[PDB]
RNA sequence: GUGCGCCCAGAUAGGGUGUUAAGUCAAGUAGUUUAAGGUACUACUCUGUAAGAUAACACAGAAAACAGCCAACCUAACCGAAAAGCGAAAGCUGAUACGGGAACAGAGCACGGUUGGAAAGCGAUGAGUUACCUAAAGACAAUCGGGUACGACUGAGUCGCAAUGUUAAUCAGAUAUAAGGUAUAAGUUGUGUUUACUGAACGCAAGUUUCUAAUUUCGGUUAUGUGUCGAUAGAGGAAAGUGUCUGAAACCUCUAGUACAAAGAAAGGUAAGUUAUGGUUGUGGACUUAUCUGUUAUCACCACAUUUGUACAAUCUGUAGGAGAACCUAUGGGAACGAAACGAAAGCGAUGCCGAGAAUCUGAAUUUACCAAGACUUAACACUAACUGGGGAUACCCUAAACAAGAAUGCCUAAAGGAGGAAAAAGGCUAUAGCACUAGAGCUUGAAAAUCUUGCAAGGGUACGGAGUACUCGUAGUAGUCUGAGAAGGGUAACGCCCUUUACAUGGCAAAGGGGUACAGUUAUUGUGUACUAAAAUUAAAAAUUGAUUAGGGAGGAAAACCUCAAACCAACAAUGGCAAUUUUAGACAAUAACAGAGCCGUAUACUCCGAGAGGGGUACGUACGGUUCCCGAAGAGGGUGGUGCAAACCAGUCACAGUAAUGUGAACAAGGCGGUACCUCCCUACUUCAC
RNA sequence: CACAUCCAUAAC
């Protein structure tokens, strides 16, 4: 009959194909209760779990029984998501708090099955130039735009919204939507989640090192919203660019076309008269590379936004880009009623550096002529070349973990890290290398990438000067407590398959500015295809720790995330040691006695 | 829970410190002197100066001692125990029998001792094999072509430092709070490091040790030898510097790693100051000073990077700033234009203390004018220790001493006879099957020697490691004037002080370790307080109603334009109306439970290291007594009166089955009993390693 | 463009 999943599929090609479709009945899809499935195929891959909205319904209880106790309640107009919990914190370095928000386990299935719809009818509407909460885009594929069409442009426009995403208007967002979706209760219930809901997003741009990722925590609605102005400006840059006939400048054709006159007469003799001509051939060069072959009174605009940054690259005057400046304000005030800051929309010229995702982002003008081998171009003029802040970031990073010291030649000279004596030399190497290969594969596209060889020198040195002071030792000693046989040093552990070491990251292994990982590799799981997954173990309505197969006993989810405070004394933890797994069913009875034997 | 470490007393059981006073000891050789002075002179002998080559005359030296270093041997204190006694074991005791044997700290408290002159470590090293690169880009062949101190792997064979220290000989004075040093607690949290608390016991002062910098290659290069594209050097390489055939007139190494001039100019080696430190206080490298006998003859020469200025180009040289780059000033390239790390901090002051040569000058100073102070040996005096002699109230282990206390065992012949007729278990007894018991099994046999349950005189062991303020016991004796005053003064200083007076045998700390109680402080529990004063930002203030609002209902299976379906209503800011622990205004406390050492300062006293000294680092906070905040230990192990299930199994009749009772019994996880394990606990314990 | 060493050893 098409179960639903192939119903949603019927839609995602039905975007692309009518330019234009009002799409109506979109409700009657949450309550055939096969999608809640995929709902529960997704709710295992988010770090903040254990976090809670205000009511104490912790994460978990997936039963077709509370499917019912979900779907009727969709169905009368009786479900109505929770009120707030303002657990504060604040963003780094400054005094910002920007609100945070959870729900109750109903809501995240709910929710992340609205999540499931709208992604069906949106995703090909929204516009190439977004790499914001998406599928198949991510940091680095707005970065490698930068990379190409950005390349050779005067000027910039490094955009602000002020406060863009705690400013989101209740009320002509659900008119937008509401071009698109003509269902009247579906924006009822996106209606529950504005109003009745939060602004719960945050601040933490590190932990993807660089990336609001958690520092911007929603489904695809803030990108809802904006994409009226990835529409708008994809719209201005038609009206902008008056495309001219001149390249190739009048006065480079003059020296342009007189090489070939003379090239032409170089073969035609050999000897010592020839090299009299080839000083006018040879030192008449030397203003040919410093002629350069470029117009700059064509016309071309660029546009590429993550969430919430956006920055424009333009190619004209300062008059032009003051004139890009005036219509966004005219935009943002009338039809998303938020102020773009004229005090930071910093207008940086393009040859000083911009600042756009924790890269540092400029175009080079610095004129040198390389060799391309027997053809030579100059590969250095125009290029987009990305760049690390040291002077911002990186030395930030090095002194709010506490690796290195400033001495007074300003030199940084590494030290311990006092709190991680406490750990083995196995979990400490594996903090330290989690924490460089973060930033190295962050920081992978930059040109000057080699230049992190200060901050590996400074993270390495002073991860071997912890498990000196716990084995109360020096660093020259730890090296031959822990020397190979090939001059490296390792950590050894004892596990199944014979000694391993745990080496330390590098660059070429962490740089590489074409390929990369794809997930965030925080210990990746497995990709299930083999029926492991939390789906059929629930048809099996088995009891492994529980022996009576009862139907008046609530079979559920015990999920919890970490398995390593696990510790293997009470009578519940020796089950999750043996098949390896976050999870398992959990019982009526099962529960209430057993975990909860104390409290 | 750091080897010792209590408290009073003594001073060779082993020792330490100080004081005088005798005796002896050794200064290259002689001389003079006194004297058995010692370096002063005189004269010779040997050595030292390569500070960048050798010789000739002047400056430094020449012993013995103790104190230390290093190495190899032999042996006190310590070990599972020999061994050995001991209610037999609970625990104690090891002249020497092996094991270490300088031990792990000498820092309060011995390892010693002979013999020799030298090891860790750290920089400059072969072997012993790399694995690699090889001046030709490569292909060709260890072509020792021709490196192997390229670093490996190797674990120590060569050179340097480590490898010394102390001991009187011109006296007094002069810029004596002189430069220049040093103390002036610790900690908590103000994190904008803004002038803040705590018996801080100092005062001022918010921005400071600190980097952003080198010009006739001092580039896009680390916080290093290096290694690579430019301007800029192409003649070897395109008949191998050993060879072969090449790529190209393209290919490597330096010079073009400076346009003048000044000087020093490699190596060792002296003494200062650094970095080395790190987390506080003392031994190798490497920077930086300065210093290494004057004069003659061969000897006396080619550097080279900076010390020095420019000298001109120069990148693109902070930059505040207006400025598509090869665009515009200006203090010009530390020149606040900016940046990063760092609290009653950096600095400056104020007080009391230290202040060598005897600064350099001034009078030195008179038979070289004066010197008695090293080390041992003996005596006398003074002191002194955590050493030595004395001195001992709670919890744990043990249980012999029938020491105090409850356990004595069968029936039938027929109670008469007794089981002394018979049997024979039972308390018993040996091994150890075995799963505790049954002790098997002949057996004293028919309560003793083994039922538990306690204990003085008992026998052991541990606690003498500071957290808050009041009481038991050995004693106010073990101390005759308490080092905490007796007792009063006496300021001080925070005190207890030490200073002045003064009491006479209860006059004195109230000798020791560990208990006990009353109220405190913190943590983990457990229950509740919740008006001692009620009303509020207003959290319960989407309620209701709302606002006369608003477009929008309810239970299910199709793609989108739309298949179907059974056939007068929730939601749209809030607003408005009582409270709860309290920020808005006040005459969260109960209840139980347990309990640790970071120091620091004052006087006394014991030690050591760095310093000329003042002082600083340590020794359990060194220890004691006075003061103070900070702060409120972890983990395993056994043990359990007290906890419980399960496979086996205990035993006659709790069970059959008869029997002279016991006896063969097939059947008890029907455990009548209860171990054997598993579990959660709950409790005790420096038992064991940690932590200071 | 640049791979990376020496950072000593020893008073509680």
């Amino acid at each position: 009959m098409k179960p639903t999943m192939a119903i949603l599929e019927r839609i995602s090609k039905n975007s692309q194909e009518n330019i234009d479709e009002v799409f109506t009945r979109l409700y009657r899809y949450l309550l055939r209760p096969d999608i809640y499935y995929v709902a529960y195929q997704n709710l295992y891959s988010n770090k903040g779990a254990s976090t809670k909205g205000i009511l104490d319904d912790t994460a978990d209880g997936f039963s077709e029984e509370k499917i019912k106790k979900i779907i009727q309640s969709l169905k009368d107009g009786t479900y109505y998501p929770q009120p707030v919990r303002r657990m504060y914190i604040a963003k780094k370095n400054s005094k910002k708090m920007r609100p945070l928000g959870i729900p109750t386990f109903t809501d995240k299935l709910i929710q992340e099955a609205v999540r499931i719809i709208l992604e069906s009818i949106y995703e090909p509407v929204f516009e190439d130039v977004s790499h914001g909460f998406r599928p198949q885009r991510s940091c680095h594929t707005a970065l490698k735009t930068i990379k190409r069409e950005f390349g050779g442009a005067r000027w910039f426009v490094e955009g602000d919204i002020k406060g863009c995403f705690d400013n989101i208007d209740h009320v002509t967002l659900i008119g937008l939507i509401n071009l698109k979706i003509k269902d009247m209760k579906m924006s009822q219930l996106i209606y529950k989640f504005l109003k009745a809901g939060y602004l719960e997003n945050w601040q933490y741009h590190k932990t993807y090192s660089g990336t609001p990722q958690g520092g911007i925590l929603s489904p695809l609605l803030a990108n809802i919203y904006l994409h009226e102005l990835d529409k708008f400006v994809l719209q201005l840059k038609m009206k902008f660019d008056r495309e001219s006939p001149e390249r190739i400048t009048p006065e480079y054709r003059e020296l342009h076309n007189e090489i070939k006159r003379i090239s032409h007469r170089l073969k035609k003799l050999e000897g010592e008269e020839k090299a009299k001509v080839l000083l006018e051939y040879q030192e008449k060069r030397k203003r040919l590379p410093t002629l350069p072959c470029t117009s700059q009174t064509n016309k071309v605009l660029k546009y590429v936004r993550y969430a919430d940054d956006f920055i424009i690259s333009v190619k004209g005057s300062k008059e032009d880009c003051q004139w890009i400046k005036e219509q966004l304000k005219l935009f943002i005030h009338n039809k998303l009623k938020m102020e773009l800051s004229e005090e930071k929309t910093l207008i940086t010229h393009s040859s000083q550096p911009a600042r756009f995702l924790g890269y540092d982002i400029r175009v080079r003008r610095s004129g040198t002529i390389k060799r391309s081998g027997k053809v030579k171009k100059r590969t250095l003029n125009g290029s987009v070349e990305l760049l690390i802040p040291l002077q911002d970031k990186i030395r930030q990073f090095i002194f709010d973990k506490k690796i290195a010291i400033q001495k007074k030649d300003s030199s940084w000279f590494p030290v311990h890290r006092k709190y991680l004596i406490r750990s083995t030399d196995l979990e400490i190497i594996t903090i330290y290398n989690s924490e460089l290969r973060g930033i190295c594969n962050y920081y992978g596209l930059a040109s000057n990438f080699n230049q992190l060889n200060y901050f590996a020198y400074l993270m390495e040195y002073s991860c071997l000067k912890t498990i000196a002071s716990k084995h109360k030792g020096t660093l020259s000693k730890t090296i031959s407590m822990f020397k190979d046989g090939s001059g490296s040093w390792g950590i050894p552990y004892e596990i199944k398959q014979g000694k391993q070491r745990r080496y330390f990251a590098n660059f070429s292994e962490c740089k590489s500015p074409y390929q990369f990982t794809d997930e965030i590799s925080q210990a990746p799981v497995l990709y299930g295809y083999a029926r492991n997954t939390l789906e059929n173990r629930l048809k099996a309505k088995c009891c492994e720790l529980c022996g009576t197969s009862d139907e008046n006993t609530s079979y559920e989810i015990h999920h919890v995330n970490k398995v390593k405070n696990l510790k293997g004394k009470e009578k519940w933890e020796m089950a999750m040691i043996a098949k390896q797994r976050k999870t398992l069913v959990v019982c009526f009875h099962c529960h209430r006695h057993v975990i909860h034997k104390h409290k």
